């Protein structure tokens, strides 16, 4: 019949603003209105490539993904982004000082 597709494919669920504890793990959360399988997805936090790495595995499922983040630091701490496909998403980090006295 008629082969083809008009329809156009972006982000449904931007990025938010994530705070967490000096030291804590962050796992932020991007959806995309489709499975945008034809093209990979990247991965910046702060401003640098982590995308597959030991301490941030970004991982994925169906048409979600989450970017986890270990030994999170307070520098950082400033501009998330996320580029998949030419797309391209912003946020903001918050890591606040460890504080209380118990320990860990």
């Amino acid at each position: 019949g008629s082969s083809g597709s008009s329809g156009h494919v972006g982000i449904t669920k931007r990025l938010k603003t994530m705070e967490v504890l000096e030291g804590e793990s962050c796992s932020f959360e991007c959806v995309l209105s489709h499975e945008s399988a034809s093209d990979p997805a990247m991965w910046t936090v702060g401003g640098k490539t982590v995308g597959s790495s030991s301490r941030f595995q970004a991982t994925r499922q169906g048409r979600k993904y989450i970017l986890v983040v270990r030994e999170a630091a307070p520098s950082d701490a400033g501009e998330v982004v996320f580029s998949v496909r030419g797309l391209t998403s912003k946020a903001s980090l918050i890591v606040r000082e460890r504080s209380g006295p118990s320990s860990g």
